[PDB]
C-alpha cells in the first residue's frame, strides 16, 4: 500500500477540496493562495498551499490519480524524503512561474504531477538499475495529461516539468 507522504497529500487535497465545496473557492483561496497583497508576503505556507486546491471534480481526481501512482512509486522504491524535496521545489517553482505570468489566483497539484512524470521517466531511462521507470503506455497517457495542461484542454508547467527532469539528472550520477 501507499506511504505516509502520498497519503497525506491526498487527504489534505481532499479536506481542502471539501473545505472549498463548503465555504467557497474564493474563501479558501483567500487563506491558501500564493500571496496577492504585500501584507501576506510573510505567511510562508502560501508559497506552497496553492498545490492543495482543486477547482473541479476532474481536477483533483486526475491530479490525485497521478499523484497516487507516481508519488507512491518514488516513496516505495526511493524513500519519503525524496518525494518531499520534489514536491517542495516543484510547487514553489511552478507556483512562482504561474504567479508571474497569470497571477496569484491558481491551484492544483499538477505542477507537482508534471515534475513526477518528468522525474520518474528520465530516472528510469538513465538509471534503470534503480527499479524506477515509467511504463510505455503510461508515458502515452502522461503525455496526454501534459497536453491537457499545455493547450488548456498555464505555461508554468514547463517549470514543474523542468524541475522533475533536472532532479532526475542529478540522481543519475
Ligand atoms: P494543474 O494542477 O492543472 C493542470 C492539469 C491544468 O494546475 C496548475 C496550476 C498546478
Amino acid at each position: 500500500r501507499a506511504g505516509p507522504v502520498t497519503w497525506v497529500m491526498m487527504i489534505a487535497c481532499v479536506v481542502v477540496f471539501i473545505a472549498m465545496q463548503i465555504l467557497g473557492d474564493q474563501e479558501v483561496m483567500l487563506w491558501l493562495a500564493w500571496p496577492f497583497d504585500p501584507t501576506l508576503k510573510f505567511e510562508f505556507w502560501r508559497y506552497f498551499t496553492h498545490a492543495l486546491m482543486h477547482f473541479s471534480l476532474m481536477h483533483i481526481l486526475f491530479n490525485l490519480l497521478w499523484w497516487w501512482y507516481l508519488g507512491g512509486a518514488v516513496e516505495k522504491r526511493l524513500g519519503s524524503g525524496k518525494l518531499i524535496v520534489i514536491t517542495l521545489i516543484s510547487a514553489l517553482l511552478s507556483g512562482y512561474v504561474q504567479q508571474k505570468f497569470s497571477g496569484p489566483w491558481f491551484g492544483g497539484l499538477s505542477g507537482v504531477v508534471y515534475a513526477l512524470m518528468g522525474y520518474v521517466w528520465l530516472r528510469g531511462e538513465r538509471d534503470p538499475q534503480s527499479g524506477i521507470y515509467l511504463q510505455r503506455g503510461l508515458i502515452i497517457f502522461a503525455l496526454i495529461w501534459i497536453v491537457a495542461g499545455w493547450f488548456d484542454l498555464n505555461g508554468a508547467h514547463i517549470a514543474g516539468l523542468a524541475v522533475g527532469l533536472a532532479m532526475a539528472f542529478v540522481d543519475s550520477l
